[PDB]
């Protein structure tokens, strides 16, 4: 698929919804972003950074009224330049749970409460996107 890519989430998200993003990281990747949006608000921004002060970090945040909130950062970094990945975002009642390549990575508590209005997933950055889909577990 072509990046950037928008995946509609009609009627938003619900607990037990498993969103699977498959792709390959580009060989000289700098950044990747998943943006779960409620209109212009970003309920959940998931942002692997490959070279922030010569380190790799996962930055997560929410954007409300076009303002970024308090970042939640994780140094566990499962992505590798040039390699195929699977990001799974499992919607739970109180958080998003992220697993990469079938290993738990992080949880992000719901700041945006209206899950049934989080109706788009934006996928951007330094990937070849293979597929973006969801199922109910
Ligand atoms: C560059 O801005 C990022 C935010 N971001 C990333 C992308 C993005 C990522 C992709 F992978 C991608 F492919 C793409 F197309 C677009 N779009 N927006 C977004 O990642 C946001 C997450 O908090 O961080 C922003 C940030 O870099 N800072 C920022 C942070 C806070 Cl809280 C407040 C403020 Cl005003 C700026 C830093 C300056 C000093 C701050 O530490």
């Amino acid at each position: 698929l072509i990046v950037p890519y928008n995946l509609p989430l009609p009627g938003g998200v619900v607990p037990r919804m498993l969103i699977t993003i498959l792709g390959t990281v580009k060989p000289n990747a700098n950044r990747i972003a998943l943006d779960f949006q409620r209109g212009n608000d970003v309920a959940f921004h998931f942002n692997p950074r490959f070279n922030e002060n010569n380190r790799r970090v996962i930055v997560c945040n929410t954007k409300l009224d076009n303002n970024w909130g308090r970042e939640e950062r994780q140094s566990v970094f499962p992505f590798e330049s040039g390699k195929p990945f699977k990001i799974q975002v499992l919607v739970e009642p109180d958080h998003f749970k992220v697993a990469v390549n079938d290993a738990h990575l992080l949880q992000y508590n719901h700041r945006v409460k209206k899950l049934n209005e989080i109706s788009k997933l934006g996928i951007s950055g330094d990937i070849d996107l293979t597929s973006a889909s969801y199922t109910m577990i």
